[PDB]
């Protein structure tokens, strides 16, 4: 299958931030490093986590193939690569459970394009509209449409 | 009162540049840390074995955004779009406020040739290299955006 590019590397980094010790993401899941909430031995990122750079690259890049695999599995349309990266993005930010459930995954693997494009746009929800979510949805669509 | 960079021209630059939060040699012998920064805003040079911390790298990267978008507003006499401006603070930030100064790019679009200077958006491409290719294009491209 695919793997994630620079450009959705980039991306994803860019919308996830990175730090180095743990926050709350404004939910309730306590986060660190790139976006990293669950360790790669499957413990919980908790309060006063601290970690290094090496550190937050392993587990940004063990979850980025995790969705990778989540991506390459669960999509049986051909995709360009700005569409698999965009799509790793999505599901990133909402899980792979979301996505395999999704109306965008129903559109996109029934052929239409477009209506899963627009599909993206719905999953900017914090339990709120929050506005990053918006612009990170909006930015995701626009890397899916490019050609 | 002048311009200062949009959250288009930040995600702009900040992509092409990638983050680090190790000192890294950035292929022409300049030494490099957090979001493309070279000099600390303190004066002092990176060097080898620096690290930063994420909150670090932003405060150095919102200290020469704004330095060279001083450059930028200081520098050009006609004017600008917003994403022309994001434009020119990209490649300002990627090429120097020497060099723009002295660039036939500033004389065109100072003169009032937007078109020539959006061309010559491509000529700082050199040590020729492609990511300069690929980011001198974005460049030009968020300059001709209407």
């Amino acid at each position: 299958g695919k793997t994630t590019s620079d450009v959705g590397v980039n991306l994803i980094s860019g919308f996830e931030g990175t730090r180095f010790t743990a926050y709350d993401d404004g939910v309730g899941i306590w986060t660190i490093g790139t976006g990293t909430t669950v360790y790669p031995n499957g413990v919980k990122v908790k309060k006063g986590d601290t970690c290094t750079p090496e550190q937050a690259k392993s587990y940004f890049k063990h979850d980025l193939a995790k969705f990778e695999k989540t991506v390459n599995e669960s999509v049986t349309v051909p995709l360009t690569q700005n569409q698999f990266d965009a799509l790793v993005s999505l599901t990133y930010n909402i899980g792979a459970g979301a996505l395999k459930n999704s109306t965008l995954l129903k559109l996109l693997n029934k052929g239409d394009y477009k209506g899963a494009a627009d599909q993206f746009l719905v999953w900017n929800k914090a339990g709120k509209v929050l506005k990053g979510l918006v612009r990170r949805r909006e930015a995701e669509r626009a890397l899916f449409l490019k050609k």
